This record gives C-alpha cells, sequence and structure tokens, in this order.
C-alpha cells in the first residue's frame, strides 16, 4: 500500500489534453483521429487507476489528504482531480455523450465547490504566507475554471461557459502580478522548480478555452493571448537549465498540460488560417516534448522510481 | 451636534443604485417604475440629509474631515459623496434632466479632482503602508470612475464615458492583485471586515457601467465580468460567517452598492435574453439582501444605535 | 573619451516618436510632413551618433556595460537601443523601405533576445529586490514589445505584430500592480523621479501600437486605454512638483516618448472623428512639452552639462 502523491494527476491531465489537440485535427488529417483515440484511451485508463488509488488514499490515509487540503500551498494539487475528470469527459464525449456529461458536471461542481471553500478561505489571513506564492495556485484558481468553460461549451452551454472563462481569466491576471514579483525576489527552491511549467498554463489554457467557447474564431483576443504565451514559453526555455539544476525528474510532467493546450490552440489557429507556420511549429514542439516525457518516464517505471 | 461618519453615504448609494436597477425593468414589468420611484425618492432624501450633515461637519468639525482626507486609508470614503451625488442625478433625470445634469457634472469633476489630488499623492511614498491596502481604495480609484462613465452615458456623452470606464477598469485590475495578496497574508481585523463587501463592487459596477455605455449589448466582455463577479460572490458568501464574527452591524451596508449593481446588470442580461434564469436569481437575491439590511436597520434606528 | 549613459537614448526615442505622430497628420495637414521629416532627420542623426558612442562604450568601457546589463534595475535602459532602432526604421521607411526593414528586424530580434535572456533570468530570485521595482522595467518588458508590434505592422506583418502587442499588453498589466504598490509604500529617491515619466508610457504606447496594427480603427479598447492614459497623465501632472523637487534636469526626457506616443494616438482618434477636441488638446500639449524639453536642453548644451 502507498498514498498516491496528488500531483501525479498531472500525467493523465497532460495526455488527455493532448488527445483533445489531436482530435481537433481529424478533419484536416484523418489519421489524427487514431492518434487522438490512443492517447485518449491511455489518459482515461491512467485516470481511472489514479482515481481508484486516490479513493484508497481517502479511506486509508485520510490524514495525509486532510493535511494537503489545509496547506496553503499543497491544496492546489487536489484541483487536478476534477480538472482531469472533465478532460476525460471531453474525450469520452466522442463515444458516449451521456457519461461524458456526467463527468463534466461532477468535475465542474467539484472544482467550483473546492475553490469556493478553500481559495476564499485564504482571504481570512494568517495561514498563507509570502512563501506560499507558488505557480500551483493557478490550478484551482485559473485552470479549473477554464476547463469548466471549455467542457460546458462542448455540451452546448456556451454562455455558462463564458462565466467560468471570465472567472479564470480575471483570476489569472489578478494572481500573476504577485507571483512573478515573488519569483523575482525569492529563489524558488529546486524541489519546486518543475512547477514553473504551470506558469505556461494560464495563457495557453486561456486561449484554448476561449476558442472552444467562441466556435474557433481566431480574433484579436486569441492572438494577444498567444503572444504572451510565447513570451512565457521563451522565458521558460531560457530558464530550463535552472529549472532542472538538480536533475531531470518526474515533476517535469507539469509542462505537459500547458504544452498540450498550446498544441490544441494551434489546431484552431491553423483551421483559421492564422500564423499557420507558427501553428505547425507549436504543435510539433509540444508533441516532441511530451514524447520525451513519456520516454523518460518509461526509462524509469523500469527502474522502479515512478 | 455630531460629526457624520462618512461611510454612512453607503446607505443612500445602495438605495440609489437599487432604484436604478428597478427603473430598467419598467418596460418589461410596469409596476417596477413605482418601486423604482419610491426607492429613488428615499435615496435622494437620505442623500440630501447626509449632504447637509456633512456640510455641518465641514463647518464645525473640519479637523476630523482634514484627518480623514490625509489618512492613506480613510480618505477613500470621501469618494462616496460625489459617487452618491451622481447616482441621485441619474435618478432625478427621470423628472428633471437639467438638475440631474448639474449633479452629474459636480460629482464627476469632484471625484476626478479628488482622485487626482489624493490617489496620486500616495505615489510619493512613506505614508501609505502595507496595512493601508484595504477594499475601500476601490471607492475613489474604481467605483467613482465607473459611476462617471454610466452617468455621462445617460447624458449622451458615450465616448467621454468610455474614458472614465477605462480608467476605472484598468485601475481595478491594477489594484486587486495586491489587495488579495494582502488579505491572504494579513488577517483583516474584525472592525474592517464589513468592507469586504466592497470587493464585490468592481466586477458588478464595471459590467453595469459597461452596459450603460454600450447601449445594453450583452457581449463577451459583459459575460466575462459577470463570471468573475459570481466567483467573488460565492467567495464572499463562504466568508460571511468570518466577516460577521463579532456580530451583525451597520457596516454591512457595504454590500448594498455592489448587490444593487449586480441587480442592475441582471436587468440588461434579461433584456438581452442571456442567462435569464441567472438574471432572475441575481435580481431577487440582491433585493432580499438589501431588504434584510433595511429591516436590520429599522430594528435599530429604533434602539438608537444608528 | 567618455562612456555614454544609456538613458540618453530616450532623447532620439522621443523625437522619433514625435516625427511619426506628425507623419500621421500629413493627409489632413500637408505641412505636417515637413515638420515630421525635420524631426525624423534630427532623431535619426542623434541615434546614429549615440549608436557610434555606444559602440565605443562596448569596445573601451565594456565593464560598465557588463555591470549595467547584470544590474536588476539598470539593465532596462539597454532596451532603449533596439526600441530607438525600430523607430528610426519606421521613420526611414518613408524614404527607403529596404533599410527600414533591416533596422526593424534587428531591433525586434535584439529586444526579444534581450528580454528572453535578462527579464526571465530575474525569476531565478535573489538578485532583484523589492527596491528594484522601478518604472524603467517597462522598457524591456512592455515598450519594446509594443514597438515591435507597430513596426511589424508597418511592414505588413499584422498578425505577428499582434503577438508582440499581446506580450506587451499583458506584461504591462502584470507588472504595474506591484510597481504602484511599491511607489505607495517606498518614496522613490529624487535621482530616479524623472523616470516616473515612464509610468505614462504603457497606456499611450499600447494604444498607439494597437491603432497601428488594427488599421486605425478607434474602438472600445482604444477608448479604454486612452481613459487610463489620461488618468495617469493627470496623476503625473499633480506629482510634477515632487518629481522635480531637486530641480529640473535632463532626465525629464523620460516624458518625451510617452507624450509623443499620446500625440500619435491623438492623430488616429482625430482621423476617426472620436473626441476630436481632446485629440487636438493632447497633440498640442505633447508638442509644447517636448518643445520645452528641447529649449531647456539647448539652454544647457550651451552650459556644457549635457
Ligand atoms: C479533497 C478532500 C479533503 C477534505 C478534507 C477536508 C477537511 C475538512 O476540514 C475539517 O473540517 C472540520 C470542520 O467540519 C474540522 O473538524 C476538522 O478539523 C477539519 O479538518
Ligand atoms: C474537489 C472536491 C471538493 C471537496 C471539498 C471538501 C471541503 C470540505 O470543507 C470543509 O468542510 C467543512 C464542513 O464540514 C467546512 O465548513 C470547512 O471550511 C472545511 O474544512
Ligand atoms: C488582459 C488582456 C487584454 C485583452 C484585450 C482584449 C482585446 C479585445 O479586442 C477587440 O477585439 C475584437 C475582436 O477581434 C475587436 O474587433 C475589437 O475591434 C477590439 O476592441
Ligand atoms: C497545429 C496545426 C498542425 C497542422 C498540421 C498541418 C501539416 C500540413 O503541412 C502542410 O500541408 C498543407 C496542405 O495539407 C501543405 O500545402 C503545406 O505545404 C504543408 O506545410
Ligand atoms: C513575444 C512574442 C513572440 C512571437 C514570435 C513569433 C516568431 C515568428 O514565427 C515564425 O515566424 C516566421 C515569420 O518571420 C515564419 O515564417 C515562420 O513560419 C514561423 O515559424
Ligand atoms: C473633502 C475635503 C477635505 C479637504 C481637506 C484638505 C486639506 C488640504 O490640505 C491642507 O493643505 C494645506 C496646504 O494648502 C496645508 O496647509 C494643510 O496643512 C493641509 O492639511
Ligand atoms: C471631492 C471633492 C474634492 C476636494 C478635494 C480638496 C483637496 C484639497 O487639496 C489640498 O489642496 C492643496 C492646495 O491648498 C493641495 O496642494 C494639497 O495637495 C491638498 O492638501
Ligand atoms: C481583464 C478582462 C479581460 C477582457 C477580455 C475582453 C474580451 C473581449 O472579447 C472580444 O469581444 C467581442 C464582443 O463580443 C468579440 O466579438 C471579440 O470577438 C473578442 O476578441
Ligand atoms: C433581473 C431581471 C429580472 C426580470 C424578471 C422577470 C420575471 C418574469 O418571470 C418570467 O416571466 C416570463 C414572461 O414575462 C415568463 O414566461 C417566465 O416563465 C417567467 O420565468
Ligand atoms: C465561476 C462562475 C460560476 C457561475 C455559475 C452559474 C450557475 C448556473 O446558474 C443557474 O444555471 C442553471 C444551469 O445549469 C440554470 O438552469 C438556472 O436557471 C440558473 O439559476
Ligand atoms: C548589451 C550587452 C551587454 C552584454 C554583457 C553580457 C555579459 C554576459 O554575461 C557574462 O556571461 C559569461 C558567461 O558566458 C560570464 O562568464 C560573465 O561573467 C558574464 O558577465
Ligand atoms: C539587445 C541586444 C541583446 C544582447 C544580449 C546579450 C546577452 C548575453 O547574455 C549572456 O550570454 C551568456 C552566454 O555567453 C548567457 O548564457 C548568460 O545568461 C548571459 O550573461
Ligand atoms: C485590461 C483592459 C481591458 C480590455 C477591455 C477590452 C474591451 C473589448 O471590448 C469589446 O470591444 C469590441 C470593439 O469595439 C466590442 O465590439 C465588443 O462589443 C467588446 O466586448
Ligand atoms: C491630434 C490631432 C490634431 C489634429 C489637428 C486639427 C486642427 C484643425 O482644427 C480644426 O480644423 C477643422 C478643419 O480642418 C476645423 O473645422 C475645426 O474648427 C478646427 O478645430
Ligand atoms: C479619467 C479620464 C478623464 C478624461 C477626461 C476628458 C475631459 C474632457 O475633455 C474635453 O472634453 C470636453 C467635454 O466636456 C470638450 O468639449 C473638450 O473639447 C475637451 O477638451
Amino acid at each position: 500500500p502507498f498514498p498516491l502523491p496528488t500531483g501525479y494527476f498531472g500525467i493523465p491531465l497532460g495526455l488527455a489534453a493532448l488527445s483533445l489537440a489531436w482530435f481537433h485535427l481529424e478533419n484536416l488529417f484523418p489519421a489524427a483521429r487514431m492518434v487522438s483515440d490512443v492517447l485518449g484511451i491511455v489518459a482515461s485508463a491512467v485516470w481511472i487507476l489514479f482515481i481508484l488509488m486516490y479513493a484508497y488514499k481517502l479511506r486509508y490515509y485520510f490524514e495525509e489528504v486532510r493535511a494537503e487540503y489545509h496547506s496553503p500551498v499543497r491544496f492546489s494539487f487536489i484541483a487536478l482531480i476534477p480538472i482531469t475528470t472533465m478532460l476525460v469527459g471531453d474525450i469520452l464525449y466522442r463515444w458516449n455523450p451521456l457519461i461524458a456529461e456526467v463527468l463534466i458536471w461532477i468535475g465542474t461542481i467539484g472544482q467550483l465547490l473546492f475553490s469556493t471553500l478553500r481559495v476564499s478561505e485564504l482571504w481570512q489571513g494568517g495561514v498563507f504566507e509570502q512563501k506560499s506564492t507558488h505557480p500551483s495556485f493557478y490550478l484551482p484558481a485559473v485552470a479549473a475554471n477554464f476547463t469548466s468553460a471549455s467542457s460546458l461549451a462542448l455540451l452546448g452551454y456556451h454562455d455558462l461557459g463564458y462565466l467560468f472563462f471570465g472567472a479564470g481569466m480575471i483570476a489569472w491576471i489578478i494572481f500573476e502580478p504577485v507571483l512573478l514579483q515573488h519569483l523575482r525576489i525569492s529563489s524558488l527552491e529546486p524541489q519546486f522548480r518543475a512547477t514553473m511549467g504551470i506558469v505556461l498554463a494560464p495563457p495557453f489554457v486561456c486561449v484554448s478555452a476561449y476558442l472552444s467557447i467562441n466556435h474557433g474564431e481566431v480574433d484579436t483576443l486569441a492572438k494577444i493571448l498567444w503572444g504572451y504565451g510565447f513570451l512565457q514559453l521563451f522565458f521558460l526555455l531560457r530558464l530550463f537549465p535552472w529549472i532542472v539544476e538538480k536533475g531531470l525528474n518526474i515533476g517535469l510532467w507539469a509542462f505537459s498540460f500547458p504544452l498540450a493546450s498550446m498544441a490544441n490552440s494551434a489546431t484552431a489557429f491553423y483551421h483559421g488560417n492564422v500564423l499557420q507556420g507558427v501553428s505547425i511549429f507549436a504543435f510539433v514542439f509540444s508533441n516532441v516534448m511530451i514524447g520525451l516525457l513519456v520516454l523518460m518516464t518509461i526509462y524509469k517505471l523500469t527502474k522502479g522510481q515512478f
């Protein structure tokens, strides 16, 4: 027996997001559907396993869950559970819209209840500290709302989706200023640096969700978001040797969700005949990086360190 | 004799905003006009009284006014005076556009002069402290600009209104990051917690002003603003027992202005056939809460504690 | 021999921006073209000189360049070099599009490489301090991106321009919150106060770049930006006696770039028949202020203090 570290949900999250990116190429490149289906089935399978393992954690290691929940830093990773649940729902929609819709509502109600209970509680003061100002806060505050937005749009609830989209977008712009100031002043310790990948998530998950809700119209907002997204990509690329100062490790899966979301947005830019060359590069880049994550991960489930 | 506490202007402010919300239902529900007129007359009457009392304060308790003005925290409540003056102008416009226009210009010039003199002065440093980072700052910095925007639009000056709208919207997004970080780190003392209601003001006053300037077109921006607004509403609802830890008190009128503004925006969403169910719920919720404020207040003007 | 202080590039920057503002009036007021050409030639000439002087600095005072580069505050002024280079390119486009395009690409690649190397490096922590939070950070982070956006648009690359525009706009909104909080708490020392002029740059350079990329369409975003821009103008006007507490000095050229950008945006508002009266006032105001800078500067190159 062992208690599953909640951050592991980042793995099926990244693979699910990548399935959806490929799904959106099927009409341009039919073989894309098989690639999407394979990734989607693997993501769903891993999600099922991790859900069962987390159920075990709740039953037999509840005090560990309680402690992560009340931590002003570690609580954020719990949002990965409803986020991944929604993305699995989006995947499954291609086969069974009824089950997909159940998962989407469970994830949406769950994430909203989670943030209403815990994110607001921080405003009581005295628990969260300056050192609690971590990229992971984006998970409950931003990513979860964007995921609800795009999943609700998939179900045909575009205007409700806009509400969640707005919550996520404004929450992002309201937190990032203090996060980047904190990173400038305080050197984030090596053990947390892989979570710098989450800094890439807001702009690309934002544009991906936006394009899902607005019928794929590549407009001025979408281009603005891509621009800041690439800026952050370049910054993180420059920072990569510092990020992995103490070695390559499994936390690097933090980059899969934002990169897959970048790839997803690239399919819409391509369909809209906007920056097609950039779109191709972005889509290929994301896939290569996530492929490397998969390979490094196999070259290790092997050694039994996963 | 006594010096009127400047925050009391929040009362006619909330009632005035609520009059305007009902005014905007008259063509859907004719009886709404009588409700609007009654609220508008009560708001105007209370405003007249409070203005006369504040004139008395300026003449006979000037050092108290001077001290509040120079305080890096308490100065903000003075903005309630021109804000309420503008809203009374919007109300009176239905009966006498000439007087309404005088009040709107007096409030607009007044708030702009006030913020130009005092908000900028803070940037000289050394007076404002980290502990000065309070929700009340939204009054001169954000709410006053949105109110000018919507009042100018009422008078037919839409493009000038957009200038004030932009000032308020960007000022909001520029202050909120540091406010929420401060609330996370430092527990706001009980005596100030009722002013957490002002945190609800920016998104709903923003969307209300926006819809006033853009002819009621419920577009993507409006939906985005509503979404963040509801997020903040849910957060504040969860936080309510903490907000009133030391008891229910008259400061809770801080919630009336934002809730009335939410109600106003809901009339436009309803007219635009966007999220009609949400609109109805929001409009009813605001009215019930403000009704409770009125009742608690009567159950007390009685006991002589007002 | 002497090492040129990098901030001096603000002079040709301001004059170049002003040339472009006048250029945009030529079809309304033909004599505007001669005024534009004169300013453009002077700006270009000064830029050539300063470039040659900075080449000398790199060859013979390299350790001074190294120290400014690694400083978490002084590095920002180096961005003036590619920024001015792009604006000279925009000027020269009227005479030789081939040379103009070379300068625009050199400035764009240069600024992007500069920010990718240095702005991201700050996120490693421990070098940048709270006291490093200065208006000058806007140069590499915001102004350089907007300048690329507008210069790329000039060359016909509107969608690539939108990427740079988005990078600059979001970078602005993400830094300003912490800058204004820092100015409120810590009094900026007199020797740095002239750089308060850079606080005026983001909103006006943003709207100028925006109108360059969107074919001059004066829309809701443009009006919103102008509104916040004027708010900041009024604030800085009120603050001016404090800014020059220790005397008038050459650092006041920090105001030329934002004021010239305001003037440029005013030509587009005027062409669009939006707020024509405001546009005229803004254009005249900027020119008078920059004229005063020129006069104060002559009344001094004289005394040999430049
Ligand atoms: C993902 C789920 C983790 C949920 C753990 C939540 C713990 C809820 O919080 C619990 O609330 C109680 C008040 O009812 C207290 O008595 C407990 O001390 C407290 O830990
Ligand atoms: C993603 C799924 C969300 C699960 C969140 C469960 C949060 C439990 O929340 C708790 O519940 C108590 C009531 O017992 C609260 O009053 C406390 O604030 C809290 O500790
Ligand atoms: C913090 C991020 C800033 C968001 C910038 C929003 C820019 C919205 O841009 C708008 O988009 C429309 C669609 O192409 C345009 O037609 C409008 O002309 C323009 O005002
Ligand atoms: C992120 C979006 C990725 C889209 C992948 C498209 C790859 C196809 O690539 C392209 O195909 C075109 C016609 O199909 C060709 O004419 C182009 O030359 C070629 O670049
Ligand atoms: C801060 C935002 C930076 C975004 C930079 C995008 C870089 C350009 O991207 C590239 O652009 C070329 C245009 O010169 C294309 O020909 C290529 O096909 C494309 O790969
Ligand atoms: C709502 C109105 C309150 C206005 C009080 C403003 C006080 C103005 O400030 C006053 O300015 C003077 C400089 O002229 C000083 O001599 C006084 O010390 C100072 O208090
Ligand atoms: C809402 C109405 C606005 C009233 C604001 C009055 C502000 C008075 O402002 C004062 O005036 C002095 C001149 O005597 C200033 O120079 C000072 O900065 C200030 O203390
Ligand atoms: C900080 C808040 C962010 C503001 C987000 C602005 C989104 C503007 O959104 C825009 O709105 C228009 C009207 O429906 C659209 O048609 C455009 O297609 C889109 O770019
Ligand atoms: C905030 C906006 C509040 C608007 C209140 C509308 C209340 C009317 O309620 C409605 O009236 C319709 C026709 O009038 C009915 O057909 C609907 O069933 C009913 O829900
Ligand atoms: C973070 C933003 C959260 C906004 C959540 C809005 C909740 C839904 O709002 C409700 O939506 C239902 C749709 O299922 C409707 O049928 C109801 O009529 C409406 O009351
Ligand atoms: C505008 C140009 C200024 C460039 C100065 C950049 C200095 C680059 O940084 C240098 O990098 C080296 C690592 O290669 C180190 O050995 C030096 O110590 C370091 O100063
Ligand atoms: C505007 C023109 C940009 C010039 C920026 C040059 C930055 C040099 O950058 C340096 O280069 C090293 C490699 O030697 C880096 O690895 C270091 O991070 C850095 O010190
Ligand atoms: C941080 C700055 C906030 C940006 C606000 C963006 C407002 C975009 O505003 C939009 O602009 C379009 C063009 O006029 C409109 O038609 C749309 O109706 C509206 O949603
Ligand atoms: C920033 C934009 C400045 C534009 C300068 C325009 C100055 C012209 O000024 C104007 O010219 C019009 C016709 O040309 C006249 O009819 C107007 O009365 C007059 O105000
Ligand atoms: C916070 C944003 C403040 C912007 C205020 C702009 C002030 C008005 O600007 C002026 O507006 C008049 C309208 O009364 C015009 O008649 C004038 O021609 C114009 O100069």
